[PDB]
């Protein structure tokens, strides 16, 4: 019993963390066999922020320039080239700790775990969701860009950090350097824009309150998609659609709860509120378990 | 800028995780050095259960009874002793991963990660503390006996729990390293039950800090308190007491942000009276409990958001 916001265990991705310097600047990279991933802004100077051509900056750059280190070994770089917004550095040495791994880019609604470092050093491990707004609500502070967010399936990276918006909410890339978002590494006005609430991921958890015995706002009605989708519209909830539904069904079939029974207690937590009541000790809709991460957990995947 | 609930990195605890096995029982063990840790229950049937004696269990037992299994590797077992509730299995291979560690017990309100492991294997880590009734509200199903709690400070482990069993409540219970329960809880199938529960002040007033620190003040108000009058109103709400001690303990988020602890106190006195009028704290829309004044030097910036 009992429900947790938890992370993936982070001992494969450590071994992976390394400091990158360029000039004045230093932040985390990712050493992955010979080659070290960080965010390509680590080239730029303050003033070169404003309006940089990244192409002429890097031709201005040469392997001397980065300084990489791993622990107390300074690593030689022998190589540079960006992909999109990621900065590669070839290496003269393999990470001998180099997990099984995949880069995958991930949709809003699901979760990932981030190691959140410092000098290349790991500091903390939390769980996050990239938003419908494709932000995450992440938990950095200045010299945390490059730190990566990551799922274990092999090591499955997602995400690798480059800034803070003026909310207070991240914004980052794939580790195939593309942006999360409407969002550019250059500085100029970038604001989140207006985030919704990720449907299926609440119904994922009333699926993990059942299943830890908080039942109380079930009730004897069903919906429609349709009715329910007018419903989520108005409070600024994702349209479920049937794929959530399907892949809500592993759920559904432990619990004996169809979908569309639990879419009329959610819209009826909506309409109502929870009448000063909470759920797994939350006075908020929570939306940041998957379907995936609600199973995960309430069968000891390891 | 942000605030989680965020654990430390399980990398040196997940180098240390095997299974062990007893007879029909398999669960998880703590192995550094050459010595497994474990709870001693592991030796018992459900039958023995209800009025075991410990003693007279093990004296039947050879080293060659109990199986260790390390990855895809077996460990021959070669002595073994029980301190307190945990067994101790020396075996013939010291981990060559052990890290910098230490065993400390700590004090209710303390935090720790816990490292959830089935059959040796990790599943996940999430941040707890100790209650005042001396359970822990983790996230355990059958099979997680043996996983461990820990701080990683200063790149030393400090091991603070081991998990042995989950109370009706639905809410855990377990040893320090040196087998010692936390609370009156009895490794034997008795009556005994998490008593009544009570938030940790301390730790709510340090959020509240946080809060501060990130850059919102809507709850702070103009009056201050005494101490005694704190405590008074606190008890009422169930909060534990506040001490001198962590008055003390709170003075570096109070040098940082302005706000003397007894005027933070005057703020929580507040938001119990009021509530949170629609708004939330750091995301929350109930008063957090489980970070502590370190915990919160540690994630946020030393720079108040002004
Ligand atoms: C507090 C915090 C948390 N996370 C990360 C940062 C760093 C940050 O937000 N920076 C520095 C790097 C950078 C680079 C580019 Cl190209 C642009 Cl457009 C913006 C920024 C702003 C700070
Ligand atoms: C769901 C769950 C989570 N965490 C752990 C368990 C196991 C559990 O609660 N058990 C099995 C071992 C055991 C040993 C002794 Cl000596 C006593 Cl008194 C009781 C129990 C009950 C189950
Ligand atoms: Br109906
Ligand atoms: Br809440
Ligand atoms: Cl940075
Ligand atoms: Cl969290
Ligand atoms: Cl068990
Ligand atoms: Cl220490
Ligand atoms: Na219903």
């Amino acid at each position: 019993s009992g429900f947790r916001k938890m992370a993936f265990p982070s001992g494969k991705v450590e071994g992976c963390m390394v400091q990158v310097t360029c000039g004045t600047t230093t932040l985390n990279g990712l050493w992955l066999d010979d080659v070290v991933y960080c965010p390509r802004h680590v080239i730029c100077t303050s003033e070169d922020m404003l309006n940089p051509n990244y192409e002429d900056l890097l031709i201005r750059k040469s392997n001397h320039n980065f300084l990489v280190q791993a622990g107390n070994v300074q690593l030689r770089v022998i190589g540079h080239s960006m992909q999109n917004c990621v900065l590669k550095l070839k290496v003269d040495t393999a990470n001998p700790k180099t997990p099984k791994y995949k880069f995958v880019r991930i949709q809003p609604g699901q979760t990932f775990s981030v190691l959140a470092c410092y000098n290349g050093s790991p500091s903390g491990v939390y769980q996050c969701a990239m938003r419908p707004n494709f932000t995450i609500k992440g938990s950095f502070l200045n010299g945390s860009c490059g730190s990566v967010g990551f799922n274990i399936d092999c090591v499955s990276f997602c995400y690798m950090h480059h800034m803070e918006l003026p909310t207070g909410v991240h914004a980052g890339t794939d580790l195939e350097g593309n942006f999360y978002g409407p969002f550019v590494d250059r500085q100029t006005a970038q604001a989140a824009g207006t985030d919704t609430t990720i449907t299926v991921n609440v119904l994922a958890w009333l699926y993990a309150a059942v299943i830890n015995g908080d039942r109380w706002f079930l009730n004897r009605f069903t919906t429609t998609l349709n009715d329910f989708n007018l419903v989520a519209m108005k409070y600024n909830y994702e349209p479920l659609t049937q794929d959530h539904v399907d892949i809500l069904g592993p759920l559904s079939a432990q619990t004996g709860i169809a979908v569309l029974d639990m879419c009329a207690s959610l819209k009826e937590l909506l309409q109502n509120g929870m009448n000063g009541r909470t759920i797994l000790g939350s006075a908020l809709l929570e939306d940041e378990f998957t379907p995936f991460d609600v199973v995960r957990q309430c069968s000891g995947v390891t």
